[PDB]
């Protein structure tokens, strides 16, 4: 039989029903998986798709790195082609870390398959300027960028504890480190200058759709004022709920506290 890898390495899953569909997107170092505490909660009410990217699942029989993934324009092209292939009509699309702003980019070109946009732990820049503040000098991002080819094996578990907040014994820091091994070395740096390259920053006036920022108060991978720059900064309506957490990834460390802020921006319109 003949071959096709376009549906293997998107990992295309659907559950649930209803009018409206839910799509689901996630950051660096991490898959669909990540969104484990929500989709139970979604399924009644909502068709919900998920989908992978930034070279996740690396190692496996067939996964070739295509060269749309060398930046976020193309990633959000690619969102652009699944929403089509699917049929989707109007969407409320949620958004981790970087796929936040993709999905940003594609609203821009197709403002009628979004009825919405919710953030979570957003950034259009991670860099420092002299006006803007990202979070990072330049010895913060290469300190991190060095370790990662002389050995992805301590790099994984030094890096997964720093992004994801708390003690290292938690279930979240281990399922980040088990989701940063599926990826190959090489594949991880690539990506990773992508991210620290990024800027989207001028994107931003050109949203019209309602969009949601949410973050936790400590991220160590974003300032809590980079939430009120987006709000500041997007075309259309929009509204900010900095949650009292910790980490990066708080939808799988603080469900508890992330899991009905998601469902109440998911569920109301800006109130």
């Amino acid at each position: 039989g003949s071959m096709n890898r376009v549906e293997a390495a998107r990992n295309v899953h659907i559950v649930g029903s209803g009018d409206t569909t839910v799509v689901l997107g996630h950051g660096f170092g991490t898959d669909q998986s990540v969104w484990k505490h929500l989709v139970p909660y979604l399924v009644d009410s909502y068709r919900v798709l998920l989908y992978d990217n930034m070279g996740a699942g690396s190692t496996n029989p067939e996964y070739f790195h295509f060269e749309r993934y060398s930046t976020l324009q193309g990633y959000a092209h690619d969102l652009l082609v699944i929403l089509h292939e699917f049929n989707i009509r109007s969407c409320i699309f949620v958004g981790h870390s970087l796929s936040a702003m993709t999905g940003a980019i594609a609203s821009i070109i197709r403002p009628d398959l979004f009825q919405k946009i919710v953030m979570l732990s957003a950034s259009p820049r991670f860099l420092n300027t002299a006006d803007y503040l990202g979070g990072f000098e330049p010895a913060d991002v290469e300190q991190l960028a060095g370790a990662i080819e002389a050995n992805y094996k301590s790099w994984v578990s030094g890096f997964a504890p720093m992004v994801v907040g708390g003690d290292m014994d938690s279930v979240a820091v281990q399922e980040f480190s088990r989701t940063l091994f599926n990826m190959r070395p090489d594949i991880a740096r690539s990506v990773f200058r992508t991210i620290f390259t990024s800027d989207l920053r001028d994107y931003l006036g050109r949203v019209t759709v309602p969009c949601h920022i949410i973050q936790s108060s400590r991220d160590m991978a974003v300032p809590v004022s980079v939430a009120g720059y987006i709000h500041n900064r997007v075309g259309g309506r929009s509204v900010v709920e900095v949650m009292n957490t910790e980490g990066h990834l708080p939808q799988l460390s603080a469900p508890e506290v992330a899991i009905p802020v998601l469902l109440r921006h998911i569920k109301n319109d800006i109130d």
